[PDB]
């Protein structure tokens, strides 16, 4: 199973030099939930955005660097190596992975973050009339988590 997994903003900001806009413990804590025991796939920019390759699942990064390898990623070199990978496979970011996977992936995981922020990278516009909602859910606001957002589930229609 192949899926997208993002939050992005009202324009659909995904990004802002190299970093998220918002602070969202939830949805980093949602991110978590899904990802965990499954695989990553980013990349180099998005990699290198977390420094580290996230602890509890296989993380794989796209990159033309073929001096790369780094003690707990997973190194691929052509898109077309995204298909190989087994299991639910994540694509994970950023703004040039989301633009080469998003015709292709079977479903996305959205985290709308229903606020305006100033960016430098974007998901790609899509239509409701191509994506059906298998679930939207209300994130919960508190002390920590001050920007109201919604968990959507979008299938490929038809
Ligand atoms: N809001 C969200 O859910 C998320 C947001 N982000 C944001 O996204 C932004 C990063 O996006 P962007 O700047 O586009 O960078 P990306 O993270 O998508 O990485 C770009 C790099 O990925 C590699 N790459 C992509 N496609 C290929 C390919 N087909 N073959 C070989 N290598 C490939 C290249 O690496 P190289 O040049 O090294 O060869 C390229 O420079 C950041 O601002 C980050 O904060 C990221 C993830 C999630
Ligand atoms: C671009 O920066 C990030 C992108 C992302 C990617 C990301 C974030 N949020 C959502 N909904 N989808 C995504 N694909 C993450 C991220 C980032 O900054 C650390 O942090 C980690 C948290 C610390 C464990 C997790 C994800």
């Amino acid at each position: 199973t192949l899926s997208i997994l993002v939050a992005h903003d009202l324009q659909r900001v995904i990004g802002f030099e190299n970093q998220l806009p918002w602070h969202l413990p939830n949805d980093l804590k949602h991110v978590k939930k899904l990802s965990t025991g499954h695989t990553l796939v980013m990349g180099r920019k998005t990699f290198e955005s977390i420094g580290k390759p996230l602890p509890n699942r296989r993380n794989v990064v796209l990159t033309s660097d073929t001096s790369f390898n780094v003690e707990g990623v997973d190194v691929i070199h052509s898109i077309e190596d995204i298909y190989q990978l087994p299991g639910h496979v994540f694509i994970f970011g950023g703004q040039t992975l989301f633009e080469e996977m998003i015709d292709k992936v079977d479903d996305m995981y959205i985290t709308v973050i229903e606020g305006k922020f100033r960016g430098d990278t974007f998901f790609p516009p899509y239509t409701f009339e191509d994506w059906e909602v298998a679930s939207s859910v209300e994130g919960k606001l508190d002390e920590k988590n001050t920007i109201p957002h919604t968990f959507l589930h979008l299938i490929r229609k038809k």
